[PDB]
């Protein structure tokens, strides 16, 4: 189709060959041979328009289904290898794709794009900002991008929801655009501004199925973002509908396996949240350098992975995190990173300490653990390292505040001395009816229930009772001082004394 | 080879192209170029008959092999693209299936499929039931699956263990036909009756290494069953056997990935067991709409993965789950659904009351939580959420029931105050020796060792003693009623008294 | 390029293709196609020397890269299938690799593998050593090798970090070779010596984001290592350095995805650690048949995956472990398997038995488990099952040793009746003031605070006080022996007797 690869990189001058492709893709789609082949040729190919992959005229809506609940509107678009087929892309401006997928939702499409390099004409500098877009999908489900490059535009793939429903004239924002379940494997992004984004401007917040496996990121030093999740209200100022997880993008049950290469001098960004919610994720997450996790709002991500690091990992919020849902911003099956030191209220978490979950195995070495124990007799033992003076407790916390703000309850002490009600007094114990023996107001030992425990029973003596005044033992009955303590009162009289003398002194 | 891809959707008719196939898989054997091409002609590719993928005559036993320990019998049968190629099946009866892998098994065989559709020429409404098979997998080893599509069939992958060893005129039914090792990777199947279907019936228990991932899966809504594994005890008549866990389906060691998506209004299914059992597996499993899981039977599945849905998830059991080696019917790292109400025996946790599992990060944000202190003091600690009356408590079970039917031995109260033996009377505590002190049969105070424990030394007095009918204090020891109490006894009297006044009253 | 496949496994003769490959190879690279493409001709292509994929004079160092920060030189060699294309390889040595990426480091090149099978032209049998490489990966980065087998080698796949920098005199060895950032998927090795090793003579100890997903790996029966990672110590000698964790194979952030069939009669080895250390993986290992577990020294391997099998996996350790990083060397998120039974120093932690992790769900059946109440009332338990005489302990553990060595400090006991300091005396209990009761050197009960707390209230009677010598109830206050019990003494008297009668006996 004219097609050529000539790019000069000296000159940045070279065929334009974005007619070529669209031609190409439209010839493809018109015989329903719904592929296009890009060969290696002996440069990149220079492309300044956008490939739309499904032709000219499918931006939104329903694509075209036949009698099988499928579009029939779509091109494979694959080249030779992952470095083998070079595409110099040329942005117009700052959102336009080198390769997109816009149009139908909820089904699949023979949209695909596999195996070549969306890549710069014009390299921009990790100072400023570039533009353009690797690869952009809006209202598209099941198109596959495996074994790609991307290297240095202001995104690398844009999770977009753009348009809205043309027969929504009350602006309810519920049928329209929405993408879902995208496969992306083997997958390289070279320092772009943001490697994945995941918006919505005016369509429906799904954001379902989309996975990432054996993948790397390559965060931008210069507060690049690795991933961001942000709603950009724009349907906010159509219908204001203060409610807060109306307008959001919904980020669920989506697959995050990316190795993410971040930056120790100048604080880059692994992932950004604006008004999104990363809910019921999974996938191992790898980071490498220093890297800082932020979260505008009270809007949170979770995912049932675990993430790793030979590096220290930063967390900023810019709000109060919405409790009421999740403890802390981020969650992990191994870590949760917004750690806060106590706040200074409970005598024993005091602040300067910092509560950190289990992480399942003890890892770390230095942190509790669960144990069974195997082998004729059985138990259970939950175990910490020699030297924490605070020992085993029991602990509560409110709705307001998860982990800091935690109130001890009880106490059992490394030494194994002492059961320690910290937040409470007249602590004791009792059996299964209820009846027992505890401590009232610092001051009393009492029985729980009145006149009913005995101290002592002829099988169990107790040899002896020591009082201040007075003291009970083998010697017999006698005071601790000489003369002043009495044996009945005027009023309360002892009744017959039976003694073996039968005289004073 | 004469294929030609005519058809008309329409009037449902076309060129027959199963004979060009099966002529193309023959040459490609014969000439060792173990590779058929498909193109995306103007339209699909009309089929009647089963592809075998490894020709002809090829239906069991141990393939050819060379002296490489490998299969020569076999064909690599690719398209153009996951939606490109689209191959319109019509299924001369119910088990019929578009493309197979019978043969072999023990080793590799160039046996694969890629990119392509298998969709059929007659739409079966969702209220009646299809006929056909998507890909059939039976005796067969390492047979890639990468990048296809499957319409509306009766079952769209169907691990099979059919054949009998020809050799086995015992009934041993221990050599045979067994399924192990099969990829599949980025597979859509669309409203089959049975997604995914284990069965069993005159061979190998064996189904070992099959791995999903990056697969989605459209369940029926009209009682559609999303992944079935079955016995249908057709060696159950040749060889009663009555053994529960030898004839089955083991699905051990697989690899389940698949994003699920449900229906909302007439009860879909999930999983299906039939005298099979899932153990040891893995991946993570979404689930969209309401979904139940059916289990028949003793028989269970546990995975080492999780799975996550925004829907309510139903759980059905047709029998007493055998609690012998698995607590509940499915398990995952984070969720296990058959929660059954506390049975009412236990006092403090009766009917009402249901028990769910850690979840290993309190992403429920209303469970209990475990909690590692940092920071010069150190310590563990294990907390639960405001309101929670019940607090802390060390509990026991049995073998015949696991969760329903634990027993409170131990409570520490929400408020700190009593600790409580909930199931056992006369509590105590006592030190390393065992010498101590306790409570006995709800009316005595004793200590455990005899004449051995003292009250109070001159350290450490009580500075009192009250009984219901004596008092011993500062102002000397008094009775609490005037002149009924005595000092001694007529047959056990007391010595000598000292008194500084030396006359009664 | 005057390749033919006529391979004749008879008479192991054939044409030698190593020439034209090569000449395929830099055919490529100089024209700027690369890729190379080898059909399945009538039999096995016969290789004797090895393929660069990168072209012959690419050996180390960085590559020739172009204005993107992207290496040039490569090849994406791929044939027809896992199957369809064989190469018959004759090693000229033990290291020869039939397939090769060396060169440039920390950028992506266009050299990637897919659809073959290294295999080999001599079959070493088992019981003796073979010789040959499948795939050699030294100082390469992102180079995928997708849907392959490899058979009966030396090495199946070889990471490797062997050519020290040419501009480093002073010997640091931080500059240099290093492996990092290869997909390996749907991989199959047979039989191998080593299926996977890791290993570094003179470069860099980074093997980072390596990752295995849907491969198989044959353990061969006669001592065959499924997974090595070690250092030859080769910088050793040229400085000695004498520092544990300096010269070490760094295996971190890497996915290993493998099902592992090993031998239940001559104990293959699973895993072999020679001064290496993997820390911070992830995936998901199958194993079949019995296994071994070998640690040499004090070095370990943690994971965030899980490991299954249905057998019994061994360990065997040659040192000490270095407990001051992690507390076992074999980690895992379900089970640490090199388990040893407990010293005999801890009461109760006796020699015979063995501790064992949560597991995280008691897929166990047997041991402990996590549970939360839901429904009105809420609370957390964590139980045990029936028989398990031990209880619930709490205890503590050293830095030398984690898991034995154990030391017991709190039992809660199995029937709920004591509360056992195990470790220590004089245990006891009081309020958050700090004012409580507990005992004192197996002889004493004493209050915490000297003269503070009574005994009994007038609300709160205790009907009796019985000692050794005397007994104070409703009969009155009555000695246990006649006439040997005084009431005072000569030195320390009583003052006035107020009595009804005013008359002894």
């Amino acid at each position: 189709f004219g097609a050529v690869a000539d790019y000069n990189p000296t000159t940045k001058t070279g065929t334009d060959n974005t007619q070529a492709f669209r031609n190409a893709v439209a010839a493809a789609i018109a015989q329903n041979i719904r592929n296009v082949y890009a060969p290696g040729g002996p440069s990149a190919y220079m492309t300044t328009g956008e490939i739309n992959l499904g032709g000219e005229g499918f931006t939104g809506g329903e694509g075209s289904r036949d009698v099988w609940r499928g579009i029939t509107q779509g091109v494979h678009f694959f080249g030779d290898g992952p470095y083998s087929t070079i595409i110099a892309f040329n942005p117009p401006n700052t959102d336009a794709p080198c390769f997109s997928a816009r149009g139908g939702w909820g089904t699949h499409s023979p949209r695909a794009l596999s195996k070549l390099a969306i890549e710069p004409v014009n390299w921009a500098d990790y100072n400023a900002t570039s533009s353009g877009t690797g690869v952009l999908l809006q209202g598209c489900c099941f198109v596959p991008v495996t074994d790609v490059h991307i290297g240095r535009f202001h995104r690398g793939i844009h999770f977009w929801n753009k348009l809205q429903g043309t027969d929504d004239p009350t602006n309810t924002f519920t049928k329209g655009d929405f993408t879902e379940f995208n496969r992306i494997t083997r997958v390289r992004v070279f320092n772009c501004d943001i490697d994945v984004d995941y918006q919505v401007s005016l369509g429906n917040n799904s954001f379902h199925g989309n996975s990432f496996t054996d993948c790397m990121c390559q965060i931008n030093s210069y507060g690049g973002i690795g991933m961001r999740m942000w709603d950009d209200g724009s349907r906010n100022a159509i219908r204001p509908s203060s409610l807060p997880y109306e307008y959001i993008a919904n980020v669920y049950n989506n697959k995050h396996e990316i190795n993410w290469f971040g930056s120790d001098a100048r604080t880059c960004y692994l992932m950004h949240i604006d008004k999104a919610q990363g809910r019921g994720c999974n996938g191992d997450m790898t980071v490498e350098a220093a890297v800082t996790l932020r979260a505008i709002g009270q809007y949170w991500y979770q995912s049932f992975g675990s993430l790793h690091s030979i590096s220290a990992i930063n967390t900023v919020v810019d709000g109060d995190t919405d409790t009421a849902t999740r403890p802390v911003a981020f969650m992990w099956m191994n870590s949760a990173y917004p750690q806060v030191n106590f706040d200074g209220t409970d005598p024993l978490l005091t602040s300067g300490l910092t509560p950190r979950q289990y992480d399942l195995n003890n890892s770390g070495n230095t942190g509790m653990e669960l144990l069974n124990i195997r082998g004729a007799n059985t138990g259970a033992i939950w175990s910490i390292q020699n030297g924490a003076a605070l020992g085993w407790i029991l602990g509560r916390r409110a709705q307001a505040d998860s982990r800091k703000g935690t109130r001890s309850v009880w106490q059992f002490s490394y030494n194994g001395e002492v059961i320690k009600s910290v937040s409470a007094a007249n602590v004791g114990l009792q059996n299964s009816t209820g009846a027992g023996f505890g401590m009232l107001g610092d001051t009393l030992l009492r029985p729980y229930a009145a006149s009913t425990i005995s101290l002592g029973s002829p099988t169990y003596p107790f040899t002896r009772l020591r009082t201040t005044d007075w003291t009970v033992d083998t010697n017999g009955i006698v005071p601790v001082q000489d003369g002043i303590k009495n044996i009945g009162s005027s009023s309360l009289r002892v009744g017959t004394v039976f003694a073996a003398t039968g005289t004073i002194n």
